[PDB]
């Protein structure tokens, strides 16, 4: 009990399995939560309507959970460097708790806020919550960060795994006197999506909120997971969890997700299952690899990390970029993926690799243009993972690899052999023959209004290799 402790939420929108929140409840029952609508983020051109819609639904639930627990979630709108210390001063808060992040913006903001709180004589405690292992814990024998997945995985996998922490209960709300002291800093109501200027009708991979995310984890683990491998390969198959946005925003705790995978892996008697489960567990490790990477090498966010890739002579033809964004490339597998993206705010992972390779190696456009278009549409848009996926398409950052220019055709054959996914997103081509949809060779008569390939794959492959080889001669 005692004076109030403020817990500042940002990307951990849940009451359960929250490290910082659990640590705070151990210090006082007068635990008040807050979320600050930050214009520097919400007004950025990098916002996606699906993503704000998801965020807004998570906050609605969180307001309720706090009310049910005994206190409330305070809502502010403005610059946190200014509003957080002021709010804490007015409430003479004993401390302000929050969970650390890996993003440059987040880390700079947090330092300023912490500095301001100290100046005010108020304690700020920042703990690690969104990762099973913090960036400081996973280092090589020489005490250096990993820039290659292999060694990172062997280390990460051998570390003892933490257990989910308890959900705080029996909280005590603020008094009328305290509410009066802060009234001028508060928002009276959670704004609606239209009030923020966004609209979204495309649905979600998982419904917003802590309850839904938890329900989905349980469900994925009682059935799906067992078949993860190889079901995750096929875009037509609903083989993945659909939890990506819940993990981006912390609607589900990472220790709860790992624990569920552990349990499922033990109850499983089939060796095939035990494998699908271990494959999903590695996907959680890829997530941390990319988050630790941005933490250790922040410059990654600025563009190509490897020097030569910084000098690459991208062609950058706007006309090709536009057709890409509009799903008018003429390459079925590609256009189908781009339609799923813009219509639903989500895209199967195999398709993200395919459209990324396409933009970088076929269209020869600086991948940063693609990185930004993705952030503007993805419900799970996440700087670390998106930047990691795009650097991947060019081997310009972490975990590099030898050149390999994909053939959309081949990929289609491999992952959409029957063209089910393609026709799902390109109905105007339902009449066409799989063989044709996979190959991309459609007769002008049965293919309709649908465009012809905007580029010739083989001519593009040579062009790219040529630009790449010329360059290698001056590095
Ligand atoms: C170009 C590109 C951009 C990407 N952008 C994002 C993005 O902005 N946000 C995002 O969450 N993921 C991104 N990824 C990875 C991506 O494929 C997603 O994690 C998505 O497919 C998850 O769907 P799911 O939740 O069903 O995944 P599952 O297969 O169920 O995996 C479970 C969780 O593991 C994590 N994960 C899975 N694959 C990866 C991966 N390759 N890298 C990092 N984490 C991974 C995610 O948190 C995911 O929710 C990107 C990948 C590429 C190639
Ligand atoms: O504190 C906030 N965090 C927001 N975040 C959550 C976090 O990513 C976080 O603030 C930072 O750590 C990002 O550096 C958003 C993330 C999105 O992708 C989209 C919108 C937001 C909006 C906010 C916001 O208004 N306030």
């Amino acid at each position: 009990m005692a004076a109030p402790i403020l817990f500042w939420h940002r990307r951990d929108l849940r009451l359960s399995d929250n490290i910082g929140l659990a640590a705070a409840r151990a210090q006082s029952a007068q635990l008040i939560g807050l979320f600050c609508l930050d214009p520097q983020i919400l007004q950025s051109a990098d916002m996606a309507p699906a993503r704000v819609a998801y965020l807004q639904g998570c906050l609605q639930e969180l307001q309720q959970r706090y009310q049910q627990a005994g206190s409330r979630l305070l809502l502010l709108q403005g610059d946190p460097q200014h509003l957080i210390p002021q709010l804490a001063q007015q409430l003479q808060a004993e401390a302000v708790y929050w969970n650390q992040d890996i993003e440059p913006y987040g880390r700079d903001r947090d330092g300023q806020v912490a500095a301001a709180l100290k100046t005010a004589g108020i304690r700020a405690v920042q703990l690690w919550d969104q990762l099973l292992h913090s960036p400081d814990q996973i280092l090589s024998g020489s005490g250096n960060p990993y820039s290659v997945y292999g060694p990172f995985w062997k280390n990460w996998q051998a570390q003892p795994k933490p257990t989910p922490v308890a959900t705080p209960t029996e909280l005590v709300d603020l008094s009328p006197e305290q509410l009066t002291a802060i009234a001028p800093l508060l928002l009276s109501e959670l704004p609606t999506l239209k009030q923020l200027g966004f609209d979204w009708d495309g649905g979600f991979p998982v419904e917003p909120g802590e309850t839904a995310a938890i329900a989905r984890l349980q469900e994925f683990c009682d059935r799906a997971i067992a078949d993860y491998d190889p079901q995750r390969n096929f875009p037509a198959e609903a083989g993945t969890s659909g939890l990506s946005p819940a993990l981006k925003f912390g609607a589900i705790g990472i220790r709860q997700a790992w624990q569920a995978a552990s349990a499922a892996h033990a109850l499983s008697r089939s060796d095939e299952a035990r494998n699908s489960i271990r494959v999903w567990q590695q996907e959680l490790a890829w997530r941390e690899f990319y988050q630790h990477a941005l933490y250790h090498f922040p410059s990654l966010a600025d563009g190509p990390y490897r020097s030569l890739w910084q000098q690459f002579p991208w062609e950058n033809r706007e006309a090709l970029f536009t057709a890409w964004t509009q799903a008018q490339t003429g390459y079925p597998i590609v256009d189908a993926a781009m339609r799923q993206l813009t219509e639903t705010g989500w895209m199967h992972n195999r398709c993200r690799m395919i459209v990324a390779s396409f933009l970088t190696k076929d269209l020869i456009i600086d991948w940063r243009r693609g990185e930004q278009f993705f952030m503007q549409h993805l419900v799970d848009g996440d700087l670390a993972a998106n930047n990691g996926g795009w650097q991947w398409s060019a081997s310009s950052g972490m975990d590099p690899k030898p050149l390999r220019i994909f053939n959309p055709a081949s990929q289609a054959k491999k992952f959409d052999a029957t063209a089910t996914y393609i026709k799902r997103w390109l109905p105007e081509l339902r009449h066409v023959h799989p063989k044709d949809l996979i190959s991309g060779e459609i007769t002008p008569i049965e293919r309709r209004g649908y465009p012809a390939p905007i580029v010739n794959h083989n001519l593009r492959q040579k062009q790219f290799k040529a630009l790449y080889n010329q360059l290698k001669a001056a590095i």
